[PDB]
């Protein structure tokens, strides 16, 4: 019977399923030395895997399978085994407890999911496994079971709304590694490539049914608050809605951040109440954007993400408060002292300058431990001060020619806060110069001074050291060959696509780079210093 | 010369049929036991395509392993013969083999190769070098006879060339044979690796 | 016409040139070394 049912279910056969039912009826009629709610002789699997009853129709979605799945439940309804079959769960490291939830989640089977909970809402249970409690993203996602969330995680609010409409839903249960349904959609954030508003409606619809702030109640793992969890991965689309949340009407809007009741008029004074937490204790938006460390294609291409209170609030005042005097009221001594310290030969405020220099070395020296960074990452956001000052303090206290290289490398960085394409280029000449030089220049201290391609010294044949007649004369033709490609090397790169990079190199990148560095100034003060209570600022 | 359709069509670089030959997602019943693409892994938003391929791939008889590498024809193949990315064609092997062997071939060893060549060049009589030439002669021995594949003569357009062939073939003979030819071999090979 | 060639000289040609040279590495090993049994890989 079980093999006949499995064959009919796997192939979608309907008549063969009825034949297996008749065989099952005969076995139940005979003396089985047990009761009706017995083990059922492991009807689905003999403690091997899942795919019980209607779960076969899920992976074998067919027009005949829709009626068969309903018929199988209908036969199971008048069999005193519907509850046992609905609650059937797997016991494998891959599949365990998914039941009809994950089956109706990976495939958009709304009717199957709807009738699954109707017979029994056992799908609300948790889910653990290779794809139910997954790992590095190659086999599943962070649905955390939650069939209401799974439908939302499948960009299906319509199915999600029906499940949330039912009671008993664990909307207050984070589950799995630990993140609630509101925290769940952050894991299914995606970008505008394949969804412009599919993930937005789910977050809005759930919050609409979320009467209280319990939807935004999570602090598991690394700050599972939705404000930071969504901002941890640089989820741009939800970030715009998370901050600029202008909830209106009644019986709601106690949540959200934007709420304007200041008479409006031509002189706008928007009351972006924000609430939650902003630049205090737990990290919400203060340093999350500054230290996302991910690709973080955030709002405005992560141009400090200007969203009302996000950038227009703090940067409108904090840039001219602290960061203005950090690089201007002190670096004038920093630059002068470095020149003075460099211009201090033994002929065979300097102390105060190194006080902050070592502090920055101490501060950003341990600030690298934030998240998991290794070195410079693309051009999103980097801390050039880290390397130059970290070796600065140790080498000066440790001849001592390293004070000069630290001086210059830091000196340029400060003016930068007030080249990747070339970086590849300069490596090519450097690599080629080493190769071309080793080919003939060393063949016939260093002699790489001949690389003055722009001008400088000419050729004067080849006579530097040990000018005895050798086969280097033929290498001079190769030297011309080397000269030929060097001329083409710079011509191809400089004239190729230089106009596009320069017009799009500072642009928005400077705005985010400067603001993030300034945003670190808030971490050097205690809770006594309090500014910009709430509500944001005013407008035109 | 291997009249299997996978290689015979790929011998001449037939692009249009190459795309269908590999990415063959045969469906329905009473068929599809053939073809290469066959997805029955529950699909879902996390796709796990079972490009079964079967036939033969990078083993014994040449099917797609070196046929694309050594088409030797004009071979206006898939994506203008940009290694012909068709599911298992490039997205499979190159996604892993590039970082497995080729990654250490030019990086874990050439740092000694470049240094040794400079050191060998900077070795005047004033009137790991042995291990370096072990692989150098092997490449000279390997690609020296690898030219016999198909019927090539010299560099052919810009499709695919083996610059290492000429520089190392004269390298081994001239060094064992003054001896100023060691320098030209050093530089010409040095640029090719970069 | 220097701008046209440079913008279309490496492009796809580097991808095929490097892969073909790497693909020769499979010819230096015996049948004992076996990887990627079948079925290809997974997708998004």
């Amino acid at each position: 019977l079980k093999k006949r049912i499995f064959a009919a279910v796997s192939e979608g056969c309907v008549e063969e399923l009825v034949e297996l039912l008749v065989e099952l009826q005969e076995l139940c009629r005979r003396r089985h030395d047990e009761d009706v709610p017995d083990f059922l002789m492991h009807k689905l699997t003999a403690s091997d895997t899942g795919k019980t009853c209607l779960m076969k129709a899920l992976l074998n979605i067919n027009p005949n399978t829709k009626e068969i799945v309903r018929i199988l439940l209908a036969f199971a309804e008048e069999n005193d085994i519907l509850g046992r079959f609905i609650n059937a769960e797997y016991t494998e490291e891959a599949y365990e407890g998914q039941t009809a939830l994950n089956i109706a989640i990976e495939r958009r089977q709304g009717d199957i999911a709807a009738l699954l909970i109707a017979a029994g809402a056992d799908v609300n249970a948790h889910a653990k496994g290779a794809f139910f409690n997954p790992k590095y993203q190659h086999e599943g996602f962070y649905f955390g079971e939650t069939p209401l969330a799974l439908a939302a995680c499948t960009n299906q609010p319509e199915i999600v709304q029906l499940l949330m409409e039912h009671e008993q839903t664990d909307i207050t249960s984070r589950d799995s590694r630990g993140n609630n349904i509101l925290h769940a959609l952050v894991t299914v954030a995606e970008d505008f490539k394949t969804q412009n508003d599919f993930v937005k409606r789910m977050y809005d619809m759930i919050l609409l049914r979320s009467g209280n702030w319990e939807l935004e109640t999570t602090r598991n793992n690394d700050g599972l608050t939705p404000l930071q969890l969504a901002a941890k991965m640089g989820k741009a689309e939800i970030l715009k809605y998370i901050l600029s949340r202008e909830i209106k009407e009644k019986r709601l809007r106690s949540l959200s951040r934007k709420f304007t009741d200041w008479a409006y008029g031509p002189v706008s004074s928007s009351l972006y109440d924000l609430t939650n937490v902003d630049t205090t204790t737990d990290n919400s938006v203060l340093e999350i954007t500054v230290y996302n460390t991910n690709i973080d294609n955030r709002h405005e291409m992560l141009t400090l993400e200007p969203l009302h209170t996000l950038l227009h609030m703090k940067w409108k005042k904090f840039a001219k408060h602290m960061f203005f005097l950090s690089f201007c009221f002190y670096f004038f001594y920093n630059i002068t002292l470095t020149l003075v310290s460099y211009y201090r030969p033994r002929e065979e405020g300097r102390m105060f300058v190194l006080i902050w220099a070592m502090c920055i070395s101490v501060k950003e020296g341990i600030a690298i431990f934030l998240l998991r960074p290794s070195d410079l990452q693309s051009i999103l956001s980097d801390a050039w001060f880290h390397f130059v000052f970290f070796i600065q303090a140790v080498l000066v206290i440790l001849a001592c020619l390293v004070l000069a290289m630290a001086l210059g490398w830091a000196n340029m960085l400060y003016y930068t806060r007030g080249l990747h394409d070339v970086l590849k280029f300069l490596f090519v000449y450097i690599v080629f110069l080493l190769g071309f030089g080793v080919a003939l220049a060393s063949l016939i201290d260093a002699v790489l001074e001949l690389f003055k391609l722009t001008i400088g010294l000419g050729d004067l044949n080849i006579q530097q050291n040990s000018k005895y007649p050798i086969l280097f004369l033929f290498l001079l033709i190769t030297y011309v060959i080397l000269t030929f490609v060097l001329l083409l090397n710079m011509l191809i790169a400089l004239m190729g696509e230089t106009v596009e990079n320069v017009s799009k190199e500072s642009e928005r990148i400077w705005r985010l780079q400067r603001a993030r560095t300034i945003l670190e100034f808030e971490k050097m003060l205690p809770e006594w210093l309090r500014s910009r209570f709430r509500m944001g600022e005013l407008c035109k």
